[PDB]
């Protein structure tokens, strides 16, 4: 019952720290999680929110989607057949993903049992004290304690959760949690919500809708994708209207009714309406800090509700830390996954390391896809003096040939011009997330223009372009964007 | 008519050099190639091998071929149609390709409408003296004279040729040009060669030949692409084996005859015999100089064939260089590229410049694909004292799903053990070429191991597997491997 690491949420960073813990250091580690495996009703479960309901089940259903893609594409390289007896079977899908799911929920199983000092705690933690993590039957505070934990470091992993705009008839709507488990494939579908996860979710629906089937993406401001790269955010809204999916930009759900059919009658801020027999919120994500106590112990959240913390992942408590989506930062699972890393290094290893939050290499798997590692030139454009933007715009040639004229690949490179130092790297187009990989390596490795320009090119590839680009598109000087330098 | 330049070849590495010259240091230039739009009698043309018989076309069509894996595929992810409706039309295939190639054709033929002092001659360029190129209107060199050309520059720039071995019934088999122009795909096809030709032809064949048909591919030695990590050697064979390509290693044709329904018949060293209806040869590319009849200034070659260089690509002849695949080097479109930038920079700009050949990042496009960036460890091991080897291969998640299990993803990273600098990253599986292009900046950056695993991945990617590696698979001590 007394451990040198309790760790709260078996997730990306809450598995990382963990088994670091116990195998590097030999340290006694107790992991604590509501679920053993993926879906109803808490949807998390060992694993974490990206094997049961993010990252692992969307790029298989993505995957999936993509095939509506390949069929159109292969009539344009002479393959063959009659369009009229293809079926998208959501329904196998779902099995498989299921399938797959569950095989990673019993690997960790397995790894729990097979590690010495690193035990598996299911229910739900709660801070008594400084010390102590109590296991709970629920996320009420009154349940019965199924455990008491001592805890010379307790870590805070506890991930986030959707939120669902407070409005009427909300109880119709869904989010991501539950998409991964529809029944059956929505005809109209609602994507609410201008980010990846919305975005992702439109791209998956939109392959899947039986015959005349609808997939409308709204976004509450003009342009979706808020924080990539302007170019490409206006690119992917024009590839994914060429795909046939509906964007309403400027819009924002202010009601749901249940239509007699059991259909639902959205009805907009705007006034307009649209009937649709799924609403998928994805308008954000918030840290799941409630049902820890944090009141209890005195930990302090931020003014946007994230445990705040230093960059040694250390709370205002010694012996707490948080890492992973709980703080409110980045939200990605290899970045939750480094920080667990980095803090048992630090306090178990002796060998402090703090997180790189900078030149952070991610993905949307949009159709097409999304690979993006850096600054974006307009936030580049107010830290740095003179800013150089090479861009690269064209559709590949498999894609004259596919009819799929609209797949625009995307390569753009941002520099500080002062010293030609790559800033930001933004891809948009078939291969961009795994082009992107090592594109985050040269960041690191603080890569100027002319390591690109002066490597050689693999041909053909779209990566190529990355080493083609050796003459700026404009720049921004001073903040302000121009074709030419004075 | 008198030119600062003239390239001999239209070519990866003719054109960049000519282009280069000509618009960027203000130079005349002449440029000269034997066709002016892809196929037969000569099958390279205006654009070079890669654009007319090479990387563009072939890439195409592994991408065609693709679509069969997408095929059986698609159906773990639910998708549901009439397989037996289902047929690989190679007919449409080629006719895109065509298009695609004649469209690139036709742009280059503008580029030399459109650029000022960049003059196309058509027909063979030879030197008649060290100042003056003769184009003739065939390859033998007592064909009339269309043109002469003074040349205070020349280079030489006019590729490599598919090597054919001298074996009784030579005649009745093919090289990767004729696989280009098939009217109809073979039911039964032999890829002769080891190499990435064999390998991607074998690809393309696999995916398009009709009903009951099947593709063989024999290498001369024990395991195919020689050259490529060995991991990924063996992977790549199993996976070719997976999707019903027959890999005869230690095998080798003795001679073909015609069987009586034009067939051919191939005898193996070994005895063995196969009936096919195409034999394609893809046993090597030589460089071109026959025709050049470079014994008229003395430009050194080496017994191969190739044009002698020093590391600015220049020949023993002063004002004559020689880039790309004629020198018999790295036969890549992109070094060629390289190294014409580079003399043209040198000998226009005085801005002196030699292209590295060294962690030049390449791809297969086998179905799966390699893309590998440096060293492999057998070579590294015998170069460095301690080599450490960080290996990951599993079948990803998706090809459990697919119903491709067979498709696991290898990725390598060799590096120097005494400092951690990475010597070599050898990827197969989907996307391999795609990834490894950025390896190749870090590898020109001296990366580490540790840049790598302080990376953040991406995720979920296949990529991702490269930045996740703490922990060597294995060693490499002054050439001996310890696990
Ligand atoms: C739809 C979707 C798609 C995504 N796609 C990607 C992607 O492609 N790439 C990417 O990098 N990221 C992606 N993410 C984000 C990724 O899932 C998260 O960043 C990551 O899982 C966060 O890791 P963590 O360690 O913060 O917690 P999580 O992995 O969320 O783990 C939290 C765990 O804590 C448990 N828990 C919560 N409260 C308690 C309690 N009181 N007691 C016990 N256990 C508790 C939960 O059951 C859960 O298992 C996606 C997210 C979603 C929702
Ligand atoms: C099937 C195949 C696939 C390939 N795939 C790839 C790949 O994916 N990636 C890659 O990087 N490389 C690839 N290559 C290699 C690539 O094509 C070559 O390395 C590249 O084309 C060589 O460029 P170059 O400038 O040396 O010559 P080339 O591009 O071959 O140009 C030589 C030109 O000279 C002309 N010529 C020859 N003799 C004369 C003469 N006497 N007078 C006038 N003109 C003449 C020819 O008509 C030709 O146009 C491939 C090669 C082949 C055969
Ligand atoms: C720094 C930058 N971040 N990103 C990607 C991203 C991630 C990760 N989460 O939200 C966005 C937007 C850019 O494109 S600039
Ligand atoms: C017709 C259909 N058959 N397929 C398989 C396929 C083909 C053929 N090319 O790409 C894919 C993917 C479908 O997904 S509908
Ligand atoms: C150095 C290395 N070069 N390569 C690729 C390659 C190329 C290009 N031509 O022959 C080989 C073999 C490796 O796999 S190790
Ligand atoms: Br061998
Ligand atoms: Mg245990
Ligand atoms: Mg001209």
């Amino acid at each position: 019952k007394a451990f040198d690491l309790v760790v709260i949420g078996a997730g990306s960073g809450g598995l990382e720290a963990g088994w670091n813990a116990a195998t590097l250091y030999g340290k006694r580690v107790a992991v604590v999680d509501v679920q053993t495996s993926h879906g109803p009703p808490f949807y998390a479960a060992l694993g974490g929110t990206c094997v049961n309901v993010g990252c692992v089940p969307k790029k298989l259903m993505v995957t999936g989607a993509q095939y509506m893609d390949h069929l159109r594409e292969s009539a344009g390289f002479g393959w063959e057949f009659d369009g009229s007896s293809v079926k998208a079977n959501w329904k196998k899908l779902i099995a498989a993903k299921n399938e797959a799911v569950l095989d990673i929920n019993k690997s960790y199983e397995g790894m729990f049992n097979d590690t010495e000092g690193l035990d598996f705690f299911l229910g739900w933690g709660s801070l008594e004290s400084k010390n102590v993590v109590v296991v709970r039957e629920t996320a009420d505070p009154k349940s019965a304690v199924k455990e008491r934990l001592q805890a010379d470091h307790i870590l805070l992993a506890t991930g986030s959760w959707p939120q669902m705009p407070a409005i009427p008839g909300i109880e119709h709507c869904i989010s991501s949690n539950e998409a991964f488990y529809l029944p059956e494939p929505p005809r109209r579908v609602l994507t609410v919500g201008g980010g990846f996860i919305s975005v992702e979710f439109a791209g998956i629906f939109n392959a899947y809708k039986p015959p005349g089937g609808k997939v409308t993406l709204c976004y509450r401001n003009n342009l979706i994708l808020r924080g990539f790269d302007e170019t490409i955010r206006e690119e992917v809204t024009k590839q994914l209207t060429a795909n046939g999916i509906e964007i309403m930009t400027n819009e924002n759900p202010a009601k749901v009714s249940l239509n007699t059919d059991g259909s639902k009658h959205v009805t907009f801020e705007s006034g307009k309406t649209l009937d649709v027999d799924v609403v998928m919120m994805a308008i954000g994500r918030i840290p799941r800090t409630n049902d820890l106590q944090l009141g209890n112990v005195g930990v302090k959240l931020t003014p946007k509700g994230g445990v705040q913390v230093d960059e040694f992942s250390r709370t205002n408590v010694p012996n707490i830390y948080a890492i992973g989506d709980i703080t409110d930062r980045l939200m990605l699972t290899p970045v939750a996954i480094n920080e667990g890393a980095a803090l048992v290094d630090t306090v178990f290893g002796n060998k402090p390391r703090k997180t790189d939050h900078t030149r952070v290499a991610s993905a949307v798997f949009s159709i097409p896809p999304i690979g993006t590692c850096g600054l974006i030139e307009e936030v580049a454009a107010k830290e740095f003096e003179k800013v150089a933007v090479y861009m690269s715009s064209f559709t590949p040639l498999m894609h004259n040939i596919s009819g799929s004229k609209y797949k625009k690949f995307v390569a753009k490179i941002v520099t500080n011009h002062s010293d030609g130092t790559v800033l930001g790297v933004h891809l948009l187009g078939d291969g961009a997330p795994e082009i992107i990989q090592a594109v985050g390596v040269c960041l690191r490795l603080n890569a100027k223009i002319s390591d690109f320009y002066n490597t050689i090119g693999v041909h053909p590839t779209s990566a190529e372009e990355l080493c083609s680009m050796r003459t700026p598109s404009y720049y921004y000087v001073k903040g302000e964007k121009m074709e030419k330098l004075p």
